[PDB]
Formats: C-alpha cells, structure tokens, sequence
C-alpha cells in the first residue's frame, strides 16, 4: 500500500528513493505504481512541446511549460535544448567543426568531467555505416572522438544480462541476471521481463557503478527509467540535475533508449520501417549535446555511446520443436527462443534423465539449427555454467532461427521479424562503442573489445576503485588520453626446479617400453647444450609462463621444446615450442609405435606410467609436443618421454593428431611461423578457474594421473607477417582455444568423415582468449616481450572469432 496523496511539489526526479508508505517522485516510481498524486501534473509537464520557437524568444515563465524560452532560463537549467539557437543565433553542436579537446574545459565548481552513458538497446554494430546518411549527431560523436568497429556482447545477447554486465564488468554467470527470463531453485522464485518479480534485488549480484561510486563518494543519477517517461524528458532531467549545487549534482549519468530493438523486433533489422528509429535516436543525441553546450559543459563531460547487443533476422517460420524429437515433451520445461534452456517439470521426477534427453536432440535431423550441450561442455568462452540459475541442459540456436516445446507456444503466443540472444561471436549480435570527451582519445579508432572492460574505464573515468570484475584492468587504456591506472605483472607464486640427470633407467619400473636402446663428442656435446637449454630462447619466445599458485614443478629443457612439468598433476603444465615456415612434417617410425621413454631427470614417483593406460579400457594417451614435428630422427626420442605424455580419449585423440599433424604445420605456412604453447586444463566445478588436486573427479583407471577436461593452445607470431615469428620486431598476432577433452565426438555431426571436413570447425567454436587460458591454468603468459604491458594485456583479451568481415 502507497499513501499516494503526499506531493511531489519542489520534488521532481529527486535523486534519494524515499521509504515506504511515503510516495514516490523518482524516475521509477512509474514502474512500482508508485508516484504522489501530482506526479503527471508537476514532473511530466507537455505544454508547448520540446522545441523553442521564434515567437517564444524571451517569453514570460509559465511554469506549465515543458521546457522554458525566458530569459531566465539558463540560470533555472530548464530551456529547452535549442534555445539559444533558436533565440540567441547559436549553432547545433552538430553543425560546429569538431576541435580536439586536450583538456576538460568545466565551469567552476566542477571536481572532474561528469560521465554520461547514453545507452541503446539492439543498436547493431553495422548501423554505424548503413544508417550514418541519417544520424548525423552520432556520426560526428564517432569520427571525432574514439570509437570501435564493433563492441562484443555477453552471452545470452539478451537486454538485462548486457545492460547488467555493462554496469558491473561480470560475466551473467557473476552477476546472476542469466537471461531475460529465469528460475532459481534455493529461492524458489521466478524473473520475468513483465512482473514485479525483477524488483527484488535478490537476484541482482556484483557491484554495480552507481554503487561503486556512491560508497566512494561519487554522487549518481538514476541509472534506470519507467518506460513511459519520453525521452525528450529523460534528456532535460539529466541537464537540470547537472545545474544543481556542486554539493548536490551526480557525477554519473545514464539514458537508455528501448529503440532501437523495439522496432528491430517488429520489423527486422534492416527493415524499411527502421529508418525513423535511427533518426530519432540521432535527434536525442542532437538534443542533450546541444543541452551540453548551453550549460557550457560539452567540452567537459565524457559521453559513451554503447549498445547492449544487436538484432538478426528471425522470423515463425524458422522454429525448430521439441516436439519433433521427444516424446516426454511435457515432462520437461523449456525456456525457449534464441537458447534454450531444459529443466524437468517436476523436481519429484526420478524418471527425469538428461541424458536420455540429450540424445534424443543430438544429430538427429541432417540440417538441425540447434545443438544440445551439458553446460559444463558448452564453449568456454561463453563463460555460462557457475550459476544454479543456468540450467544444465542448454541448446545453442543458430542464428537466424528459434527453438521452441510446441507448435502451441509459437501460434498461440507471425509477429515478429527480428531477434537476438544468440551466440556472442555472431556478427548480427555485435553492437556498439563511442567515447567522446576530455578523457577520449581525438578521432581514434580502437579494435573490437568486449563489454565486460568497461566497468573498469568508467571507474577511471571517475576516478573510482573498480570492484573485482571479469575485466582486465589495462586491457582498454589506449581509448583513454590520460589513465590512472597503470598495471603491474602478478608476481610468480611458485620458481621452478631444473633437474639435471638423476635416475638410472633401471629404477624405473612403469610398464613401458621403447626400441630406442638401437643407440663422439660431436652430438654428445650437443645433446648436453639442449637438454641445459642451449635453444631456449627459439622455442621460449616471450619467457616462461608465471606460475601464480603455489606448488611444485620442473622445467624440461629438449632440442625442439621446453616444458614446465608439474610434480603435482604429473604431466606438463605448459610445453612450448616454434615451428617455422620452412619445418618439416614426418611421420611416427613403425618400430616408435608405442614407445613410451623414462625421464632420467624425474623420479618414478612423479612419473607417470604406461601400466595404468593399458588397464584403462577407456583412456588412451597422446603428447603435448607433437612427434611429427620433431627437427631430426635423433631428437624425435624426446618426443616420447612420459614428461610429454597426457591422457587422451581415443576420441579426442582424433581431434589432437589432426591438429597437431596437419593445422600447426599450416598456420606456420600461413603466419610466417608460429610459437605454441599447449597444455592440460582442469575445471570439474565449471567456474573458470584452475581447479585444485582435491578438485579433481577423473584419473586414469589405478593410477593419481588426473584427467583433464580440456586441452588448451596458443598459436603466436609476428602481427607483420614478413618478420618469422622467431624474429619479430613489433606486435604479435595470436588465437588461442581450449578444446573440451570428451570420450565422443557427439558435438561434430560430421565425426564419422575424415578429420579435414570437421575438426577445424570444432576448434572454431571453441576459439578462446589467452586471459580465459590464464584463469583456467593459474598461469602468466608473454612475461618478457619487448612490448608495453598495457598492449600486452590487450593481446591476451583478444579473441579469433572466425567471423567474416562486418
Ligand atoms: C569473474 O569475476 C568475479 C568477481 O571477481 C569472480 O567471482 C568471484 O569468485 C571468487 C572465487 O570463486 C568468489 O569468492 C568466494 O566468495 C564467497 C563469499 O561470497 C559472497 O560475498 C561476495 C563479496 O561481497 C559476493 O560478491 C558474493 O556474491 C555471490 O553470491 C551472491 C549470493 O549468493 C550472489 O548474489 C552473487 O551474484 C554471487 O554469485 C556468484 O558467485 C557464487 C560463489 O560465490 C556462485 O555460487 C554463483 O554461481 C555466482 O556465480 C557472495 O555473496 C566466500 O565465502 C568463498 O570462500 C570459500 O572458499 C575459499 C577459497 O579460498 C575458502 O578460503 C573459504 O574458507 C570458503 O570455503 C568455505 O565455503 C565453501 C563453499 O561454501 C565450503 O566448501 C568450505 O568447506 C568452507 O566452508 C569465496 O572466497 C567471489 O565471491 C566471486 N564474486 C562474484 C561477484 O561472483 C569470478 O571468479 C570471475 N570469473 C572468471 C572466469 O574469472
Ligand atoms: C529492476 C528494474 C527496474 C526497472 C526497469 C526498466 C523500467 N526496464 C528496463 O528494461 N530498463 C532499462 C534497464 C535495464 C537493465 C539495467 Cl541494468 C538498466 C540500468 C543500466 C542502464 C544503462 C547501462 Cl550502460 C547499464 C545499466 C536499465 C528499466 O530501467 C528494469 C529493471
Ligand atoms: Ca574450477
Ligand atoms: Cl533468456
Ligand atoms: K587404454
Ligand atoms: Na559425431
Ligand atoms: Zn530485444
């Protein structure tokens, strides 16, 4: 219950929400029903419009007005935004030639340069070029200030886990806002779009900047609005907040405008009725920098225009049904769309079997537009598993179609011609970025970058300490013209031992063997200089990765590659090695088949061994650095130490010869070169990071060699492809993945045919940042390149998407 009849007289979008039963004159009361009596009357004054005119040239107040032409109005911050060109012979702020803005150029009073976000819902990275003919305000916003080619969403490319994620620098699986629509089993509750479900701030998680500035003493204007309130209104409210006392006045701002995805729904998002949506957007722009230059502030606020995702062409027709594939169709609940999500309808089920239910969706129609996933085997780069409200069957939709239980859902719900949610490489889905103002960079253009950075920059832009986020702090410092933050490397936890030789053959008994005893101070000489590290610095091109936890580990210094061979998990951590644009492929000699070598520097006790792998009918094993790629038939033999050893599936063993065999020697041919750096990854809890040995769910069949749930690489070389890789002057040029390590190729409908028509395509999908790897394995890759740490950090963010050109 509201006493709606106290007033909101002298209170319009007060800044402070007031407690309950008290009524409400805030931006949302609107949404929660809410507001005083005179609400309307008072704070959503009409009269007369948005627009001076000629004939209202120094009129006389009336305070019933939507916006003022006195002269007095300057002063009281309520003109309209085109009263001074209308009234005083002033320019549009978009007819002024763009100036550099070196400095902030503030009234007095002004502690730092305000930030206004100036958000836009399903405003599609392409609309930059194809509508610039009609959004004039935003096309000088981008050319004169710093802009990117696109700005990559989070997945679900939904509106609240993008607009979430933007506000906090967290993953949805963090801030727990996993989609438009949610259910949460400890609650036992339910989210929805419509509803006052959403109100609750029991599902919204992390720290977001208007919290983060007010607990450092930053003030903040409301970050949300009740959708009824027109944007003309949105607009004068921010510009008379900035009028306040200095003590009173916010230092962040945000608008959000529901267009253009409102109309990119209904109409697609090229269609012909979108036009008037990108136009009216561009007159709001017009309107609060025309706003800025009245009060003298538009060369002193920061302004970031940003999209919260893009929008595709999806319309009835392109529906796949479950119905089509199950037969317990009403045994399971599906939050349907662009994903899908599974859960049973009853919890006091136990006939419910997920995988029963995954195989019934796997592979089973030859053009299939959706592709069932457990959650901890979707791709890792999507970071979507660590939360209770992610179901743990997850369908990932092709673009361009939806999923759906039932024909029923669809057409007793065609309406819409436009979509979006899927996949956040996809490039319909990617959205937008400009920053303009004193802190920006002057007609800069910055690469594609991903959303979760940005909490970080507006904590800069405000002076403000970030709070923990899934941003890289760094990672985004040349959009700025001048940070405030400078980052240093993680200290490494854990120095490496160098064990020289210090076992003979015969205290090892781990069931293997090698026809290698078919064996001179020439090459013995050599042989010593390697195994010491005599060709480190060909195969280690940017130092050894820093162990950031600590434990026990070797470095394995060989002729072709150096390892960091863990004591702990009984395998390499990291093996890395350099394959020039001239190297060799060879095969595995006939009498090598199955030859496994005992490491003389490594004790038994830390080795693994052959024995386990014959016990284990299900596990098999492959190596880290690749034999095929060994320099000469006599350094070949490291290849097969058990120090280079992993367990493999044989299925997975498929996916790694062919990498291995066929994919490194091509990308060397294709980039000049290319260091690699490949390695294990355990992650049983499905949260991104580095799991502990306690962690550890799998081993081989008898034995404590855990098995990895995935296998990482990343593939280096020259940004200037002229320079070979081991010999690069400049940037570097970097993809990485991590392939999950599953006992079937189930995910490749293809499998059954030859490796060159399905598994490049799987190490696609499964395309990864070398930040992810970081995360995952509790390592620090390019400690020693000649380049500045803040590029660096840029690098390791980066992610090969494998998309065609926007
Ligand atoms: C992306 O960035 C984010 C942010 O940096 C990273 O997430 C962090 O990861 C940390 C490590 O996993 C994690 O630290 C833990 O926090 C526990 C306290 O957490 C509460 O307080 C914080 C601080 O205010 C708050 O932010 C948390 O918010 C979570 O939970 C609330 C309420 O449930 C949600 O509203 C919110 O959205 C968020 O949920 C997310 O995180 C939780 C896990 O915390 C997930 O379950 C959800 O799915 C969701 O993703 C909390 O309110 C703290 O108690 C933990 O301590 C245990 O473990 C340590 C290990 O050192 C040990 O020393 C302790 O003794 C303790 O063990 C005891 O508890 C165990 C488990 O109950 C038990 O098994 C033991 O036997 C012991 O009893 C732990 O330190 C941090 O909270 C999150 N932060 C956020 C915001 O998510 C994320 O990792 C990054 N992602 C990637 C890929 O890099
Ligand atoms: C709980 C609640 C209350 C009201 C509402 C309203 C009316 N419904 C709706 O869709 N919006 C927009 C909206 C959506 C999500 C978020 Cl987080 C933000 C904040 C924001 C803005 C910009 C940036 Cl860059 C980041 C965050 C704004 C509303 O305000 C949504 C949700
Ligand atoms: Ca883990
Ligand atoms: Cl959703
Ligand atoms: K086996
Ligand atoms: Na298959
Ligand atoms: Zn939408």
């Amino acid at each position: 219950w509201t006493a709606t009849s106290g007033s909101c007289k002298g209170r319009c979008f007060e800044l402070q929400e007031v407690g309950p039963p008290d009524c409400r004159c805030d931006n949302l009361c609107k949404s929660y029903s809410s507001c005083c009596h005179d609400f309307d009357e008072l704070c959503l004054k009409t009269a007369r419009g948005w627009e001076c005119t000629k004939d209202r040239c120094g009129e006389v107040r009336n305070e019933e007005n939507a916006c003022h032409c006195s002269e007095d109005c300057l002063s009281r911050g309520d003109c309209c935004t085109n009263y001074q060109v209308v009234c005083k012979g002033e320019s549009h702020w978009v007819d002024d030639d763009c100036e550099e803005i070196k400095v902030p150029e503030c009234p007095a009073g002004f502690v730092r340069p305000p930030l206004i976000i100036f958000s836009v819902d399903g405003f599609r990275a392409s609309y930059m070029k194809k509508g610039s003919k009609v959004m004039p305000n935003i096309e000088k916003l981008r050319s004169c200030g710093t802009h990117a080619p696109y700005m990559r969403p989070v997945y679900p490319t939904k509106t609240f886990p993008n607009l979430y994620t933007l506000a906090t620098g967290l993953y949805p699986e963090s801030h727990g806002i996993v989609g438009n629509s949610m259910y949460d089993p400890v609650f036992d509750a339910s989210f929805h779009l419509r509803g006052r479900e959403k109100f609750n701030h029991r599902w919204w998680g992390g720290q977001p900047l208007w919290i983060t500035a007010t607990k450092q003493g930053v003030r903040a204007g409301t970050f949300f609005w009740s959708v009824s309130i027109p944007h003309e209104r949105r607009i004068l409210t921010i510009l008379q907040w900035l009028s306040l006392p200095d003590n009173e006045r916010p230092s962040v701002y945000a608008f959000y405008s529901e267009q253009p995805d409102f109309s990119g729904h209904k109409y697609g998002p090229f269609g012909p009725e979108m036009t008037n949506p990108l136009r009216e957007i561009d007159k709001t722009v017009g309107q609060l920098m025309d706003g800025l230059k009245q009060l003298r502030l538009h060369r002193c606020v920061n302004v970031i225009f940003v999209g919260d995702h893009g929008m595709e062409d999806v319309t009835c027709d392109r529906t796949e049904f479950l119905s089509n594939y199950l037969t317990n169709v009403d045994d399971i609940t599906l939050v349907p769309g662009t994903l899908g999500r599974i859960r049973a309808k009853s919890i006091n089920n136990s006939k419910y079997d997920p995988k029963t239910i995954i195989a019934a969706l796997t592979c089973k129609k030859p053009d299939q537009h959706f592709k069932p996933y457990m959650k901890q085997h979707l791709p890792k780069r999507l970071h979507y598993a660590n939360n209770r409200r992610i179901e743990d069957i997850h369908l990932l939709v092709d673009r361009r179609w939806h999923v759906a239980r039932k024909p029923l859902d669809v057409y007793k719900k065609c309406f819409f011609q436009g979509d979006h949610g899927f996949d956040n490489k996809v490039n319909s889905m990617q959205t937008v970025f400009v920053g303009y103002g004193p802190t920006f960079k002057y007609r800069t253009k910055v690469p594609p970058f991903e959303n979760i950075e940005l909490y970080n920059v507006m904590c800069d832009l405000l002076g403000l300490k970030p709070a923990p986020n899934n941003g890289t702090h760094g990672s985004l410092n040349h959009l700025l013209r001048t940070n405030t933050f400078r980052p240093t490397m993680p200290d490494e936890v854990s120095r490496p031992n160098y064990p020289g030789i210090m076992y003979l053959q015969s205290e090892f008994d781990l069931g293997c063997t090698c026809d290698d005893k078919v064996e001179n101070k020439l090459e013995e000489l050599n042989k010593r200089l390697h195994t010491k590290g005599s060709t480190k610095e060909r195969h280690l091109l940017y130092g050894r990765p820093a162990v950031l936890y600590r434990t026990s580990y070797d470095i394995l210094y060989h002729t072709d590659f150096e390892s960091g061979y863990s004591e702990i998990f009984l395998m390499p951590l990291w093996t890395s090695y350099t394959i020039s644009k001239q190297a060799e492929v060879s095969s595995i000699p006939e009498h090598l088949t199955n030859c496994v070598r005992p490491d003389v520097r490594v004790s038994p006790g830390f080795s693994q061994n052959c024995l386990a792998y014959k016990n284990d009918k299900q596990m098999s094993y492959g190596f880290l650095f690749p034999p095929y790629l060994s320099s000469s038939p006599e350094a070949k033999y490291d290849a097969f130490l058990v120090t280079n050893m992993v367990p493999m599936y044989p299925a997975f063993k498929r996916v790694w010869a062919y990498f291995q065999r066929v994919l490194v020697k091509k990308y060397a041919s294709e980039r000049n070169g290319v260091n690699v750096i490949s390695g294990p990854i355990f992650d049983y809890n499905y949260d991104g990071l580095r799991d502990t040995e306690d962690e550890i769910k799998q081993y081989v069949e008898g034995s404590s060699i855990p098995v990895p749930t995935h296998y990482y690489s990343i593939i280096t070389s020259c940004l200037d492809f002229t320079q070979p890789a081991d010999k690069c002057d400049g940037p570097l040029s970097v993809s990485s993945f991590i392939l999950p390590h599953r006992p079937d190729n189930d995910e490749s409908c293809n499998s059954s045919e030859d490796e060159s028509k399905w598994v490049e395509e799987l190490m696609k999908m499964h395309t990864a940042r070398v930040r992810d790897i970081e995360h995952l394995t509790g390592l620090d890759f390019y400690r020693k390149t000649s380049r500045s740490y803040s590029e660096i950090l840029t690098l390791k963010t980066y992610l090969h998407t494998y998309e065609s050109e926007i």
